[PDB]
């Protein structure tokens, strides 16, 4: 009934849809969402709406995106919102898009930059 | 004797400095550095190599370098490489350029609450 949809910038090389494609696989291993699903904004497919598409023929109906970005930035205040018809430049109407955070300056992030510091 | 120079992208929004500058007051509260400074590769200041040369000028001999990056790209293997004069385009002075963020199991942790709007 909920879709974990995890949306990233895309790159020309391929660490970053990598990373994504790393991140679902972990999500999925936790057994949290019946369904999950990546889509990057650019350079890359899956692409955004394909992600929102892709959950939604599966029967989602909540479809909740998270924004794998560090912090905000015009990807995601205007293009990522854009692209789900949140602002204004197919989402049926039983099916609601939530759009969350992005990671910010969490605690966790402190403790991953510390372990990269000293090389782990 | 050490120092740790944060990286990041910087933003023509105030987000991307405002994330750096927090990150680094959280790391100065943990007192493991002598030396803690922030750089943004770009639209903003301080610049990367502005960072680097304050961390030199208070005395650091090693300047660790975290790439706050999710992910590596152009900017990871290449701009900041060259900025730190570590592929072509400080004697005493030894810099360690250090790996990003990647798909940690922290990250997702964080996704998670996220997604669950916390």
């Amino acid at each position: 009934m909920e879709a974990l949809v995890l949306v990233g910038h895309g790159s020309r090389l391929p660490y970053s849809k990598e990373l994504l494609v790393k991140l679902a696989e972990k999500v999925k291993e936790r057994n949290l969402f019946p369904i999950v699903e990546i889509g990057l904004m650019e350079f890359s497919e899956p692409t955004i709406p394909q992600a929102v598409k892709k959950a939604i023929e599966q029967g989602a109906k909540r479809i909740i995106v998270v924004p794998v970005f560090l912090a905000h930035g015009i990807h995601t205040t205007r293009d990522i919102p854009r692209l789900l018809g949140l602002i204004e430049d197919e989402i049926p109407e039983d099916v609601e898009i939530i759009y969350r955070e992005p990671i910010g300056a969490d605690d966790r992030i402190v403790d991953i930059i510390i372990d990269r510091a000293f090389g782990r």
